[PDB]
């Protein structure tokens, strides 16, 4: 994990489920100790051919543990404010907003002290994503 009392920022590519949606996101966080950090994220998803767009902003606690010196397993839990925009040909544009709990599980690999990648599955009550972050130290 990032050094205690330090910040990080990252970006991701995401995918959820015919129907496939792809998009991207950004996140920023503050690490307290090797097991606990907090993060704020923004992600969007768009429907791929053969406007359905969704966006969400979230704030979560991130709890993790080192599987190895370089690999952490982690979970995130918190809330998300979302917006989904639609485009119909009959009814024009539309959108709905909501608030929901949000969860995630993932693995993060510290490539260098400054750079880490992550692989995550996020769900609510899913979206797979790959990302990279920069640790300010
Ligand atoms: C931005 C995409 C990131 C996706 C990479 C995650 C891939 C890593 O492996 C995770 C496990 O593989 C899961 C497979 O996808 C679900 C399969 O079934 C879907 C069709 O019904
Ligand atoms: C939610 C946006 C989608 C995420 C896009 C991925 C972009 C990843 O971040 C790129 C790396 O960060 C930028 C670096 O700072 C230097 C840029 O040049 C300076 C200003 O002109
Ligand atoms: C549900 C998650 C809520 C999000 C948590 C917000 C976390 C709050 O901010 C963390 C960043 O603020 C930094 C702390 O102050 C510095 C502490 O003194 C340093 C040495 O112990
Ligand atoms: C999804 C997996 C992530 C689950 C998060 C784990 C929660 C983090 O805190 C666990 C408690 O921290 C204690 C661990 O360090 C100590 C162990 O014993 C010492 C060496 O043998
Ligand atoms: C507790 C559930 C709510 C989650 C808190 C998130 C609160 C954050 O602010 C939400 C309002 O801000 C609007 C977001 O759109 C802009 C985001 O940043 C742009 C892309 O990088
Ligand atoms: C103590 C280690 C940290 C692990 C705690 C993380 C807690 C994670 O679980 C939260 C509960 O998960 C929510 C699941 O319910 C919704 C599932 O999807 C709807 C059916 O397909």
């Amino acid at each position: 994990a990032p050094k205690d009392n330090t910040w990080y920022t990252g970006a991701k590519l995401g995918w959820s489920q015919h129907e496939n949606k792809l998009g991207a996101g950004a996140f920023g966080g503050y690490q307290v100790n090797p097991y606990v950090g907090f993060e704020m994220g923004y992600d969007w998803l768009g429907r791929m051919p053969y406007a359905y767009k969704a966006q969400g902003v979230q704030l979560t606690a991130k709890l993790g543990y080192p599987i190895t010196d370089d690999l952490d397993i982690y979970t995130r839990l918190g809330g998300m404010v979302w917006r989904a925009d639609t485009y119909s040909n009959v009814y024009g544009k539309n959108h709905d907003t909501g608030v929901s709990p949000v969860f995630a599980g993932g693995v993060e690999y510290a490539i260098t002290p400054e750079i880490a990648t992550r692989l995550e599955y996020q769900w609510t009550n899913g979206m797979l994503s790959l990302g990279v972050s920069y640790r300010f130290g």
